[PDB]
């Protein structure tokens, strides 16, 4: 599924993403236009041979279980398949995993480089949440 921008700002805002860790729900927004372009299917290759998945590029090398990853772990116990599904649940709740482990934000390199510092607001500017 491709999200519309607001589309997917209510549904991370309904699943509890909206300041979580103080991340305001427009850095959630921005780095989902920038790891996926709102495509929950994308799926991108890493150097090391793990893989990326869905809306958040949740990566196999910590987060999820691909079957094809060796050595990696699967933090937040699930197939990365889940993480490419129209329902962003699966990809949610990892998500709040991932930006509790301490680094927050910055494990997604293109919010790193693309969000972080920016006026964030502007992603969710218009929507009515
Ligand atoms: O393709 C776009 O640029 C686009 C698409 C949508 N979409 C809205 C929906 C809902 O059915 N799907 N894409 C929203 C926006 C926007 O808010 O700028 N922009
Ligand atoms: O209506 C939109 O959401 C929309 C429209 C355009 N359009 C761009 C052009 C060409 O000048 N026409 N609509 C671009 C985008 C976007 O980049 O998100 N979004
Ligand atoms: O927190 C992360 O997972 C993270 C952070 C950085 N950061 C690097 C900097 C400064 O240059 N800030 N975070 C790089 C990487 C990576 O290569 O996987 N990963
Ligand atoms: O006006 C639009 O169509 C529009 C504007 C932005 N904007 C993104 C930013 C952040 O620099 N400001 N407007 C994003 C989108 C989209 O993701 O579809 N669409
Ligand atoms: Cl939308
Ligand atoms: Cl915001
Ligand atoms: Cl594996
Ligand atoms: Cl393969
Ligand atoms: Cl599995
Ligand atoms: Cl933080
Ligand atoms: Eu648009
Ligand atoms: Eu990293
Ligand atoms: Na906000
Ligand atoms: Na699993």
């Amino acid at each position: 599924k491709v999200f519309g921008r607001c589309e997917l700002a209510a549904a991370m805002k309904r699943h509890g993403l909206d300041n979580y860790r103080g991340y305001s729900l427009g850095n959630w927004v921005c780095a989902a236009k920038f790891e996926s372009n709102f495509n929950t299917q994308a799926t991108n290759r890493n150097t090391d041979g793990s893989t990326d998945y869905g809306i958040l590029q949740i990566n196999s090398r910590w987060w999820c279980n691909d079957g094809r990853t060796p050595g990696s772990r699967n933090l937040c116990n699930i197939p990365c398949s889940a993480l490419l599904s129209s329902d962003i649940t699966a990809s949610v709740n990892c998500a709040k995993k991932i930006v509790s482990d301490g680094n927050g934000m910055n494990a997604w390199v293109a919010w790193r480089n693309r969000c972080k510092g920016t006026d964030v607001q502007a992603w969710i500017r218009g929507c009515r949440l």
